């Protein structure tokens, strides 16, 4: 299949990453710069993430879905409705907006696309209505990350997808903050693109310190594999 080839081609070995986030919630404003690496033979990727601008005012666990699902394996037999690959080199816009239960939402848009042979993930990110020493903002959150499953709708009426999902950040009172996604992904060119029939990703995320690095970061080591629906 010539158009699955084409994202084959693209994501067949290491591709490099870069991410950069600009982010106002509640008025605190931040910067996020972060490189790394993606394989998607595994499904797998590696990236460090830097707060260029100081603190990180927010948990660095509530950013990582927000912080490249081109990446995500999807088993050959599902290669058909790889919506992400095909949407590349031009690239596709990111959308969501994330409920925190009992707390304050973000809203984020994202572009991701190919610079020359680098993936890139560009993200501005508003938070709103979030309590000043609630669970986000008063860094209340465990430097960990639950395994977690999302269903992958066509969204035809964008040309795209669509998907809304939960995840559930541990509190360090042994609770979970729930953090609702609503996703919309778009193409950016005009050709066309996989639309995928109903199925999930399955993702396993490991958050590390650099023990080297003084600045407020992330090490993470994220796999996301296509599955379903049998």
């Amino acid at each position: 299949d010539p158009m699955v080839s084409k994202g084959e081609e693209l994501f067949t070995g290491v591709v490099p990453i870069l991410v950069e986030l600009d982010g106002d919630v509640n008025g605190h404003k931040f910067s996020v710069s972060g490189e790394g690496e993606g394989d998607a033979t595994y499904g797998k990727l590696t990236l460090k993430f830097i707060c260029t601008t100081g603190k990180l005012p927010v948990p660095w666990p509530t950013l990582v879905t927000t912080l490249v699902l081109c990446f995500s394996r999807y088993p050959d037999h599902m290669k058909q409705h790889d919506f992400f690959k095909s949407a590349m080199p031009e690239g596709y816009v990111q959308e969501r907006t994330i409920f925190f239960k009992d707390d304050g939402n973000y809203k984020t848009r994202a572009e991701v696309k190919f610079e020359g042979d680098t993936l890139v993930n560009r993200i501005e990110l508003k938070g709103i209505d979030f309590k000043e020493d609630g669970n986000i903002l008063g860094h209340k959150l465990e430097y960990n990350y639950n395994s977690h499953n999302a269903y992958i709708m066509a969204d035809k009426q964008k040309n795209g997808i669509k998907s809304n999902f939960k995840i559930r950040h541990n509190i360090e009172d042994g609770s979970v903050q729930l953090a609702d996604h609503y996703q919309q992904n778009t193409p950016i060119g005009d050709g066309p693109v996989l639309l995928p029939d109903n199925h999930y990703l399955s993702t396993q995320n490991k958050l590390s310190k650099d023990p080297n690095e003084k600045r407020d970061h992330m090490v993470l080591l994220e796999f996301v594999t296509a599955a379903g629906i049998t």
